[PDB]
């Protein structure tokens, strides 16, 4: 039962906020082979495929809780990359533009 409107609504959400990441950087954790330190700098990683997991084993109770994991994944990234780098080049656009998403997505979440 992924068939509730709130479930229904997490599901197109993740989606229009993964097609705002057009590089994919977020869509898989941050790899520790090619990045051993970052542990040292993120108490909690988040990326899209973790949002993906938790969304289908209904581990998001509520807007909010979603909200926050997204945020996790834009904040994780501003935290750990200097600044002229791609990936918080990346992360600062996909708060803008995931953000909207959000907004819009939230008035839904109201209506519930
Ligand atoms: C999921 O792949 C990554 C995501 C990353 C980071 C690194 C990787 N992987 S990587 O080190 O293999 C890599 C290095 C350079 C580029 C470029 N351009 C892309 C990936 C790094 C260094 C930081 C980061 O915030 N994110 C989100």
């Amino acid at each position: 039962m992924q068939l509730t409107p709130f479930l229904i609504l997490l599901r197109k959400t993740l989606e229009q906020l993964q097609e705002k990441d057009t590089g994919n950087i977020f869509s898989e954790p941050v790899p520790l082979s090619e990045v051993p330190d970052y542990l040292d700098h993120i108490k909690k990683p988040m990326d899209f495929f973790t949002m993906k997991q938790n969304l289908e084993a209904y581990r998001y109770l509520n807007f909010d809780d979603f909200e926050e994991d997204f945020n996790l994944i834009v904040s994780n990234c501003l935290k750990y990359n200097a600044k002229d780098t791609i990936f918080y080049r990346a992360a600062v656009r996909l708060r803008e533009q995931g953000g909207a998403v959000l907004r819009q997505a939230r008035r839904q979440a109201e209506k519930m």
